[PDB]
């Protein structure tokens, strides 16, 4: 369950948990895992340029808040079969702030 | 203005005049140029991990089999500033046989 956070502290948290795979800016490189920019309202899989597992693209999730908030907490409980190397942000307090920067930072 | 040809000549011809830029397979990566995957049916400057020039962006265009085969003829005119450095497919035939290929490898 999604709540606006704090959009400071979630670019402080994406810079320790997820920058180190993950660019947000348009045009933005893809590198360990895909560019963010305009995921929410985009199907799991469908970043152009990308090879992704085929987990991740048969789950076929249309991104919003909520689900990512439900997908972040654990990714390989969400995506069986998924190659993101993230055990879970397990804070819903955390998942609000990084949610509500990423959210922000991918428009 | 588009009227089907021939894909496997079509094949070819992406081999000797766009796969030094481009790939077509989801998944496939982003070289000079990027990935067409899904191109068609997608406005132009849209593929995520890529970085388009404001040019390709502001044309905005909606990806078609006609307009497609338009801006083949020459790149340059048809969206003056872009960074694709290609003369142009001039021979009708060629981009239709192109674009019938273009249209099964990329979806
Ligand atoms: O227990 C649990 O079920 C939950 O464990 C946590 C998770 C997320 C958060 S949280 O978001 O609220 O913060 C907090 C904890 C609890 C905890 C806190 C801290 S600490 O107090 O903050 O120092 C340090 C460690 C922690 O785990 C204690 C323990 O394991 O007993 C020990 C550690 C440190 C580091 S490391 O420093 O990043 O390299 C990495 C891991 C760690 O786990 C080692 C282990 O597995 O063996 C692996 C791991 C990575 C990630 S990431 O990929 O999402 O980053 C998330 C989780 C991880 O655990 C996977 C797993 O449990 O299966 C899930
Ligand atoms: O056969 C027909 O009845 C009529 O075919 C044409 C001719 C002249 C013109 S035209 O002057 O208005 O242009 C237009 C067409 C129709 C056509 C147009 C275009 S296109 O839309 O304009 O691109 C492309 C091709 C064309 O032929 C479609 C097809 O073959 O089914 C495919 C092609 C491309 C090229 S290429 O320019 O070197 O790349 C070369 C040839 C091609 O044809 C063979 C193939 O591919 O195997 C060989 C050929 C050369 C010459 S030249 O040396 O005397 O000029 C004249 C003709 C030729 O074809 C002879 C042959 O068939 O027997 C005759
Ligand atoms: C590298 C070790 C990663 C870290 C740290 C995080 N992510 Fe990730 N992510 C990574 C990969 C390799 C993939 C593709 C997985 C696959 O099975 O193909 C992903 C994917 C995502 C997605 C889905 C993207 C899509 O287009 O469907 C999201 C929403 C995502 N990652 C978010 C994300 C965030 C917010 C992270 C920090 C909290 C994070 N990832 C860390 C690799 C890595
Ligand atoms: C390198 C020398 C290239 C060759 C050869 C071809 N393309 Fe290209 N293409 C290239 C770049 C650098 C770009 C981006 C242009 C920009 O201004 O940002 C492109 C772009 C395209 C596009 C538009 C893609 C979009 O998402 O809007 C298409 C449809 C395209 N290229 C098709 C294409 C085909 C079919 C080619 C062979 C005939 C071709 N390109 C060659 C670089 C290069
Ligand atoms: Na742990």
């Amino acid at each position: 369950e999604f709540k606006a956070g704090s959009a400071k502290k979630g670019a402080t948290l994406f810079k320790t948990r997820c920058l180190q795979c993950h660019t947000v800016e348009k045009g933005g490189p893809h590198k360990v895992g895909p560019n963010l920019h305009g995921i929410f309202g985009r199907h799991s899989g469908q970043a152009e340029g990308y090879s992704y597992t085929d987990a991740n693209i048969k789950k076929n999730v249309l991104w919003d808040e909520n689900n990512m908030s439900e997908y972040l907490t654990n990714p390989k409980k969400y995506i069986p079969g998924t190659k993101m190397a993230f055990g879970g942000l397990k804070k819903e307090k955390d998942r609000n702030d990084l949610i509500t920067y990423l959210k922000k930072a991918t428009e």
